[PDB]
This record gives structure tokens, C-alpha cells and sequence, in this order.
């Protein structure tokens, strides 16, 4: 990822953008009530608490793309990779304007809160002015289709999130690239029945947990491993990737039947962003919000695993490689144990920025006692231990539970905290509903006891 250009949107023909300067993040009911260090991004060059310059910070995720063509072992790595796709009898057909706006099976209906995009952002008009669940009519999207035509660029906004003091300080926001609502649609309908595919199969075939369900996926994941287990976590994943990676995922789009429309991977990878009154062009990196980026990097991701292996350890048996992974998460294993510290050598020659999984010091071996996938840990269920309980750590639930952005959305918030909360036992359960009713706000809403959940759970398999 790196940026060829920036520079006034107006000397192009492209309007300022607005963007709230004010974060929607206030303290909530239940702030003095738990323990948190976290506190709302930075959303402005202006922020008091900034020690260095708010651009630089936000930008300086793309890092370069250090590798320019394809070389062997990533094409060995497609091969593979796209052979396994291939026993899933993917649906190569295009996706008809409508399922593609208003869901099908494997896919959900577009979604009427992120951003329109350019330009509709610049004039005025909203998602649901377009779409409309209840007759489902191609026509006013259909219409403006052919009116302002694909491959329009992205307007990128700041997150606007929790994030630790130091990562406040240091400016390192996060940005959010939006697509207009043409691409977004566009990308659907070429490569929607991908996605149906993807979200309805996941595990080691599709080597992706995108459109998983954590509590009935995590006792289905052991058995899918192999002996040895290995991880690690990317830093600045998304921004690092190198045109050659974009490469890459259209090599195994074209082997399993969508050489058709790997044109889309081009804007992905080659990309037109507004962010304020600015305009720039970059070349790599996958864009936060496009349909299909968090596949589509699941995919590089298995790529990316795929060579490291076949370069550090000629001979390997990728058959045997058995990882599954959600964007830069990752959670892999082998039937003989490797280095993981090696393999993070080989990645920097990748572009890749690979460390200790956990933010760890050091490498360390990778056990069923100590891995993590998506913030959450591998526990087996005392009373059944053949049933795997997703074990998302209290400190981040405390985290999340001391702010908000809608008072209207505290009872929808903290019944979504309890659901990933029990899985920590029902001691630590009960400890967290008995804070929560500690105060007005708490007691007054409608959540689910102990046994309820766990019960719940049990017959859901
Ligand atoms: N709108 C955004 C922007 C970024 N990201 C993700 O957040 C990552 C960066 O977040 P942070 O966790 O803040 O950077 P890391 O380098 O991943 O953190 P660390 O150095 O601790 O590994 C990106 O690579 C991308 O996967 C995202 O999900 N949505
Ligand atoms: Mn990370
Ligand atoms: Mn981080
Ligand atoms: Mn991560
Ligand atoms: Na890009």
C-alpha cells in the first residue's frame, strides 16, 4: 500500500467532504461502575490530546509495497489454494440486481446505515432513498447506475471507535474507505454467489470464518486442526498488501470461473480516495469498505501463509495445511511444528509485518491453552467437554460497556455484551450482571440469567 498523489479535490472536480468533527462516544451509565483505559479516536487535526500531526498518523498505514511481481512460490501457493476452492462446485453465474440489493440465501440484504458514498454523500441523497426492503425494486438503483456508472471513488472517513491512550496520542485513528453504493452493488452482483459460498461454508475449505457463528463454530474448529498449531497477527495487514497480492487473488479468481470480473480486484488494488477537501490515489492496499473485503483478504491471507510456507520450508504439504482465517486474523496448524519467527522473516520480503500472535514478546509455541481467534479463547465446557466455549476476555466487554453512541441502543449494547460475556463462567456472569443493576440505568433493563444462556447453548448444536 502506497500513495502515488494527493492533493485538493476542488483542482479535480471533486467536492470538500463533510465529516463530524465531534465523537459520538459518551460516557454511559455504567462507567464508574467497571474498570477501562480506552477512550474515543482522534477525529480531528485539532484534538488536544495529539502529539504529532493527525495526517501523517492516519496515512502512514501504507508502509510501501515491497514486492512487485508474482513470484514462484505465490503462484505455487494459487494453485493450491485455488484447487481447494475448487471441490466447493462455487456458482460462477453473475447475481441478479435484486438479491444482490436485498439479500438470498448465504448473503444478507445491503446495509441502510454505512455511508452512500460519492457522490451521493455530496448530494445529499440517502441509502434509503434508493433501496427499499419491502418491494425489493431494482429500478431507482438500476436507474442510477447507469446515471453515475461503476468504479467511483471512495470517501474516507475516520472511525470514529475506542481506542487505547497511546494509539489517541499517537494519532493512529483508523479510516474507513467507502464505496459508493453503484460498486458496492456492482461487486455484489459480480461476485455474490462468492460470498454465499464463503459464508456458508466456513472452516479449512474456504480456509476463511467470515459469516461464522462463534458459539456453535469454535467446537468445530479443533477437529479441524492438525497436531501443531502456529499464529501470529499482521500489523497494518490491510495497508501492507502489494499489488502483486491483489495479482494473486485474480490468478485464483480466474481458475474457479470469475476471470470475468477480476477488473473489480483492479479498483481494490489501484484506487481514487476523498477524504475533507483532498483528494489522493493508491496504489495497493484493500480498501476497509468494499462488498467483499473481508473475504477477499481471507483470501490473500491464504495466499500469503501459503508462500511463506512453500519458501521457508521447500517440500511442505499444503494438504496438510489447515488454517482458517477472517481478514489479517488468522489461526493455522501443520502435522509437524514450524517457526513461526522464521516464517515472519520470509514475510517482510512479502510486505507483511507479521508478529508474535497476541502482541507476545517473543514467539512462543501455540497451544489450545493459549490461542486466540477473533479476541476470543478455546474452552471446553466443563459439564460437556466435546462442546467448545468462545471465551472473549472480560477486560474487553468492560471496555465496551463504559461508553455509547445511543442511549436508545443501551439495551440492545449490553444484552450483546452478556452473550459473549457468560462463556467466562457463570461466577464471573453473575459478578457482571450484579454491577450492571448497581445503577438505574442497569436494573432496569431485560437480560438473560446464567442458566438461561448455558441452557440455551447446549441445545442450539
Ligand atoms: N476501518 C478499519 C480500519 C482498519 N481496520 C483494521 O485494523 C487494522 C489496524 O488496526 P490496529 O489494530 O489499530 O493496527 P495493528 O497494526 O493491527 O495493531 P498492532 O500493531 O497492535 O498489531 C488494519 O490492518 C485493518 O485490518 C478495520 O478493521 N477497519
Ligand atoms: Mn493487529
Ligand atoms: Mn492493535
Ligand atoms: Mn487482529
Ligand atoms: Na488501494
Amino acid at each position: 500500500g502506497e500513495i502515488q498523489w494527493m492533493r485538493p479535490s476542488k483542482e479535480v472536480g471533486y467536492p470538500i467532504i463533510n465529516a463530524p468533527s465531534k465523537t459520538k462516544l459518551e460516557p454511559s451509565a455504567f462507567h464508574y461502575v467497571f474498570e477501562g483505559v480506552k477512550e474515543p479516536a482522534v477525529l480531528t487535526k485539532n484534538d488536544p490530546r495529539l502529539k504529532t500531526d493527525f495526517e501523517e498518523a492516519i496515512f502512514s498505514k501504507y508502509v510501501g509495497n515491497k514486492i512487485t511481481e508474482v513470484d514462484e512460490y505465490m503462484k505455487e501457493a494459487v494453485d493450491h489454494y485455488a484447487g481447494q476452492l475448487m471441490s466447493l462446485d462455487i456458482n460462477t453465474e453473475q447475481m441478479c440486481l435484486e438479491d444482490a440489493m436485498y439479500g438470498t440465501d448465504g448473503l444478507e440484504a445491503l446495509d441502510l446505515s454505512t455511508s452512500a458514498g460519492y457522490p451521493y454523500v455530496a448530494m445529499g441523497k440517502k441509502k434509503r432513498d434508493i433501496l427499499n426492503k419491502q418491494t425489493r425494486d431494482t429500478k431507482e438503483m438500476q436507474k442510477l447506475l447507469d446515471t453515475y456508472g461503476i468504479n467511483l471513488p471512495l470517501v474516507t472517513y475516520v472511525k470514529d471507535e475506542l481506542r487505547s491512550k497511546t494509539k489517541v496520542e499517537q494519532g493512529k485513528s483508523r479510516l474507513i474507505e467507502a464505496s459508493s453504493l453503484n460498486d458496492s452493488v456492482a461487486m455484489r452482483m459480480a461476485f455474490g454467489n462468492l460470498y454465499a459460498a464463503f459464508h456458508k461454508n466456513p472452516g479449512v475449505i474456504t480456509g476463511s470464518a467470515v459469516g461464522c457463528d462463534p458459539d456453535l463454530f469454535w467446537s468445530k474448529i479443533p477437529v479441524l486442526m492438525e497436531e501443531k498449531l502456529f499464529a501470529f497477527d499482521y500489523t497494518g495487514y490491510d495497508a501492507s498488501l502489494s499489488p502483486a497480492w491483489f495479482e494473486a487473488l485474480k490468478m485464483v479468481l480466474e481458475k474457479i470461473g470469475f476471470g470475468d470480473r477480476v477488473d473489480y480486484i483492479d479498483y481494490l488494488n489501484h484506487s481514487h480516495h476523498l477524504y475533507k477537501n483532498k483528494t489522493y490515489c493508491v496504489k495497493g492496499g484493500m480498501p476497509s469498505g468494499c462488498s467483499g473485503t473481508s473475504i477477499f483478504n481471507s483470501m490473500i491471507n491464504n495466499l500469503i501463509i501459503r508462500t511463506l510456507l512453500l519458501k521457508t520450508y521447500k517440500g511442505i504439504d499444503l494438504d496438510h495445511l489447515k488454517m482458517i482465517a477472517y481478514g489479517d486474523d488468522v489461526i493455522a496448524s501443520y502435522p509437524h511444528e514450524v517457526d513461526a519467527s522464521l516464517l515472519a522473516q520470509s514475510g517482510k520480503d512479502y510486505g507483511l509485518t507479521m508478529t508474535p500472535a497476541d502482541k507476545s514478546a517473543t514467539f512462543e509455541t501455540v497451544t489450545w491453552e493459549n490461542v486466540t481467534f477473533l479476541k476470543r479463547f478455546f474452552r471446553a465446557d466443563e459439564k460437556y467437554p466435546f462442546l467448545i466455549h468462545p471465551v472473549m476476555p472480560m477486560k474487553e466487554i468492560h471496555e465496551s460497556i463504559r461508553w455509547t453512541k445511543d442511549p436508545r441502543n443501551t439495551q440492545d449494547h449490553v444484552r450483546s455484551l452478556c452473550l459473549l460475556a457468560w462463556h467466562n463462567g457463570e461466577e464471573e456472569y453473575n459478578k457482571f450482571l450484579a454491577k450492571i443493576r448497581s445503577v438505574p440505568i442497569g436494573r432496569a433493563l431485560d437480560l438473560p440469567e446464567y442458566s438461561t444462556l448455558y441452557d440455551r447453548w447446549l441445545d442450539s448444536f
